């Protein structure tokens, strides 16, 4: 018996406020902050195109068995063929419509399969595909793409993620002499939880398709959830670093809850944003065949 937990804050700010994101984000701060995660749906006006080379893109995704870790004790596709592969993955495991499957009973039925020890469900995630390989979700003017007259106030917008202030500040970069990544999901392929690297902020936009699902903790709660991983995660990787456990830290929101550790929801459909916060441990997976993309910013 699965309980979703509270929903996550959601804006949908006004034409004067989705002038600037990071004006927009330091100003929802004081609300978002205390969830960890937070949703943005833009104008209902703001539509940007999908730009990718659906001609080029091809990818081999990689192998999720949901059980992997409590059973302790691939073809290459293009992206309509990993869509037939998805959508009848998602049909024949619910007998009926993927467009008609509850997303709260793909949710329940997620975290049962992630703790069952006797049905084996394997899925399959287009993850980690860099920007640069077929281009960006998004309009970029960066001549390798024909960007019409109606998409070049997408190709300059400030939330398109290529335009996303990515440069930290630092000693080291003026002594010295990123790219958003793409992530095409199917039914029940998920990410464990984790926090980016250097604790930075990160934005997500799901382009097109099947809503993804989120689980947010607030960063003041970051290390109460460290110490509940640790006490139950495997213990064959409780000494391991934070960068290569974090691979393997896959968990129910409900046993966070029942220590103690507050965990916010949400469902991120097509064409809406996702923001995570700094040291916000966040996981989820998604309901069907979809399209996201992805950046760390400051
Ligand atoms: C957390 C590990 C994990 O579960 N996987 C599998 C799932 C895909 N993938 C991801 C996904 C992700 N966010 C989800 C975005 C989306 O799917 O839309 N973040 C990272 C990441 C890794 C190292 C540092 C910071 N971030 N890796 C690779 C590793
Ligand atoms: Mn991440």
């Amino acid at each position: 018996e699965f309980v979703p937990p509270p929903e996550c804050p959601v804006f949908e700010p006004s034409w004067e406020e989705f002038t600037d994101p990071l004006s927009f984000i330091g100003r929802i701060r004081p609300l978002a902050e205390k969830t960890g995660i937070c949703k943005i749906r833009p104008p209902k006006d703001w539509q940007p195109p999908f730009a990718c080379e659906v001609k080029s893109f091809r990818f081999t995704p990689r192998v999720q068995r949901l059980n992997e870790l409590e059973a302790m004790t691939v073809r290459e596709y293009t992206l309509q063929s990993f869509g037939e592969m998805a959508d009848n993955f998602k049909s024949d495991y619910f007998n009926m419509p993927v467009h008609m499957v509850p997303t709260e009973l793909v949710e329940k039925e997620f975290w049962r399969l992630v703790s069952s020890i006797e049905e084996d469900v394997i899925v399959e995630y287009g993850a980690d595909i860099s920007s640069k390989d077929f281009g960006s979700g998004f309009p970029v003017k960066d001549g390798r793409r024909k960007i019409l007259p109606e998409e070049e106030e997408y190709a300059l917008s400030g939330w398109n993620l290529n335009n996303m202030p990515v440069l930290e500040q630092s000693v080291l970069a003026h002594i010295n002499v990123k790219v958003p990544w793409l992530y095409v999901g199917m039914c029940f392929s998920s990410f464990c939880w984790h926090i980016e690297d250097h604790w930075s902020y990160s934005i997500n936009y799901l382009h097109w398709g099947e809503p993804k699902t989120w689980y947010g903790v607030p960063s003041h709660a970051a290390e109460q959830l460290e110490e509940v991983m640790r006490e139950l995660a495997p213990e064959l990787f409780e000494s391991q670093p934070d960068l290569l456990h974090q691979l393997v830290t896959i968990m129910n929101p409900n046993v966070l809850m029942e220590h103690g550790v507050p965990v916010y929801r949400t469902n991120q459909c097509a064409g809406e944003f996702v923001v995570t916060f700094p040291r916000a441990y966040h996981s989820g997976f998604n309901q069907g065949y979809n399209f996201a993309e992805a950046v760390n910013f400051c």
